[PDB]
Protein backbone atom coordinates (compact mmCIF):
# COMPACT_ATOMS: atom_id res chain seq x y z
CA UNK A 1 0.00 0.00 0.00
CA UNK A 2 3.35 2.58 0.49
CA UNK A 3 6.65 3.52 -0.65
CA UNK A 4 9.10 4.30 1.89
CA UNK A 5 12.02 6.68 1.53
CA UNK A 6 14.38 5.71 4.01
CA UNK A 7 17.99 7.26 4.92
CA UNK A 8 20.68 4.84 5.96
CA UNK A 9 24.26 6.43 7.36
CA UNK A 10 27.04 6.72 5.16
CA UNK A 11 30.35 6.16 5.96
CA UNK A 12 31.80 9.08 6.45
CA UNK A 13 29.28 11.09 6.94
CA UNK A 14 25.93 12.07 5.42
CA UNK A 15 23.27 9.64 3.90
CA UNK A 16 22.18 7.69 1.47
CA UNK A 17 18.04 7.36 0.09
CA UNK A 18 16.61 4.32 -0.56
CA UNK A 19 12.96 3.16 -1.52
CA UNK A 20 11.37 0.12 -0.46
CA UNK A 21 7.81 -1.00 0.34
CA UNK A 22 8.98 -4.09 2.33
CA UNK A 23 11.10 -1.98 5.08
CA UNK A 24 10.75 -5.05 7.11
CA UNK A 25 13.02 -6.98 4.63
CA UNK A 26 15.63 -3.69 5.81
CA UNK A 27 17.46 -5.79 8.40
CA UNK A 28 18.14 -8.40 5.63
CA UNK A 29 20.20 -6.07 3.57
CA UNK A 30 23.45 -7.17 2.29
CA UNK A 31 24.47 -4.37 -0.43
CA UNK A 32 23.00 -1.05 -1.97
CA UNK A 33 23.22 -0.80 -5.27
CA UNK A 34 23.56 1.90 -8.17
CA UNK A 35 24.19 2.14 -11.30
CA UNK A 36 27.66 2.89 -12.23
CA UNK A 37 26.92 5.86 -14.37
CA UNK A 38 24.58 7.46 -11.70
CA UNK A 39 26.30 11.32 -10.55
CA UNK A 40 24.59 10.82 -7.76
CA UNK A 41 26.15 8.03 -6.16
CA UNK A 42 29.41 7.40 -8.14
CA UNK A 43 31.48 8.68 -5.19
CA UNK A 44 29.84 6.35 -2.51
CA UNK A 45 31.04 3.20 -4.71
CA UNK A 46 33.03 0.71 -2.17
CA UNK A 47 31.73 2.75 0.58
CA UNK A 48 29.21 1.57 3.55
CA UNK A 49 26.22 2.08 4.61
CA UNK A 50 24.55 1.22 8.20
CA UNK A 51 21.56 -0.65 8.15
CA UNK A 52 18.95 1.80 10.32
CA UNK A 53 18.76 0.16 13.60
CA UNK A 54 21.61 -2.17 13.73
CA UNK A 55 25.06 -1.96 13.93
CA UNK A 56 25.63 -3.66 10.28
CA UNK A 57 27.38 -2.19 7.82
CA UNK A 58 27.08 -2.99 3.85
CA UNK A 59 28.85 -2.42 1.09
CA UNK A 60 27.62 0.28 -1.86
CA UNK A 61 27.93 -1.53 -5.19
CA UNK A 62 27.74 -0.78 -8.59
CA UNK A 63 25.45 -2.95 -10.84
CA UNK A 64 24.33 -2.25 -14.68
CA UNK A 65 20.79 -4.34 -13.73
CA UNK A 66 19.96 -1.02 -11.34
CA UNK A 67 16.93 1.54 -12.91
CA UNK A 68 18.27 5.04 -12.12
CA UNK A 69 14.85 6.30 -12.21
CA UNK A 70 13.05 3.27 -9.78
CA UNK A 71 12.94 4.89 -6.42
CA UNK A 72 15.56 6.90 -5.05
CA UNK A 73 17.91 5.30 -8.14
CA UNK A 74 19.99 3.32 -4.71
CA UNK A 75 18.63 -0.38 -4.31
CA UNK A 76 18.58 -2.03 -1.40
CA UNK A 77 19.56 -5.53 -2.59
CA UNK A 78 18.44 -8.66 -0.35
CA UNK A 79 19.08 -11.82 -1.78
CA UNK A 80 17.23 -14.08 0.21
CA UNK A 81 14.00 -12.30 -0.27
CA UNK A 82 13.66 -11.06 -3.69
CA UNK A 83 14.30 -12.83 -7.11
CA UNK A 84 15.84 -9.90 -8.26
CA UNK A 85 18.32 -9.02 -5.48
CA UNK A 86 19.04 -12.84 -5.72
CA UNK A 87 20.38 -12.16 -9.21
CA UNK A 88 22.85 -9.42 -7.93
CA UNK A 89 23.38 -10.93 -4.92
CA UNK A 90 24.90 -13.54 -7.29
CA UNK A 91 26.82 -10.93 -9.55
CA UNK A 92 28.63 -9.82 -5.99
CA UNK A 93 29.04 -12.91 -4.16
CA UNK A 94 26.80 -12.14 -1.38
CA UNK A 95 25.52 -14.33 0.94
CA UNK A 96 21.72 -14.32 1.55
CA UNK A 97 20.62 -13.50 5.15
CA UNK A 98 17.15 -14.26 5.61
CA UNK A 99 15.31 -12.00 8.60
CA UNK A 100 11.74 -13.59 8.33
CA UNK A 101 10.95 -17.58 8.56
CA UNK A 102 8.94 -20.23 6.99
CA UNK A 103 6.36 -19.54 8.86
CA UNK A 104 6.18 -15.63 8.51
CA UNK A 105 7.47 -15.05 11.34
CA UNK A 106 11.10 -12.02 11.84
CA UNK A 107 13.80 -13.54 13.03
CA UNK A 108 17.48 -12.85 13.55
CA UNK A 109 20.30 -10.62 15.34
CA UNK A 110 19.84 -7.97 12.87
CA UNK A 111 16.08 -7.56 13.60
CA UNK A 112 15.62 -5.33 16.36
CA UNK A 113 14.12 -6.67 19.38
CA UNK A 114 10.66 -5.00 19.55
CA UNK A 115 10.24 -6.76 15.69
CA UNK A 116 11.63 -10.12 16.58
CA UNK A 117 8.82 -13.31 16.55
CA UNK A 118 5.95 -11.21 15.08
CA UNK A 119 4.78 -11.85 11.99
CA UNK A 120 5.81 -10.09 8.73
CA UNK A 121 2.35 -7.67 8.28
CA UNK A 122 2.97 -6.86 11.79
CA UNK A 123 6.66 -6.28 11.69
CA UNK A 124 5.88 -4.23 8.56
CA UNK A 125 4.22 -1.67 10.60
CA UNK A 126 5.80 -1.40 13.52
CA UNK A 127 9.46 -1.14 11.42
CA UNK A 128 7.95 1.96 9.57
CA UNK A 129 6.98 3.51 13.30
CA UNK A 130 11.10 2.41 14.97
CA UNK A 131 12.18 4.05 11.67
CA UNK A 132 10.21 7.02 11.63
CA UNK A 133 11.35 7.28 15.63
CA UNK A 134 14.79 7.36 14.78
CA UNK A 135 15.24 9.71 12.36
CA UNK A 136 15.29 6.95 9.30
CA UNK A 137 12.24 8.15 7.62
CA UNK A 138 12.49 10.61 4.86
CA UNK A 139 9.18 9.65 3.58
CA UNK A 140 5.84 7.56 2.57
CA UNK A 141 3.69 7.85 -0.25
CA UNK A 142 0.73 5.90 -1.01
CA UNK A 143 -0.49 4.06 -4.06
Amino acid sequence: GKLYTLRYEVEGGGFIEIATVRPETVFADQAIAVHPEDERYRHLLGKRARIPLTEVWIPILADPAVEKDFGTGALKVTPAHDPLDYEIGERHGLKPVSVINLEGRMEGERVPEALRGLDRFEARRKAVELFREAGHLVKEEDY
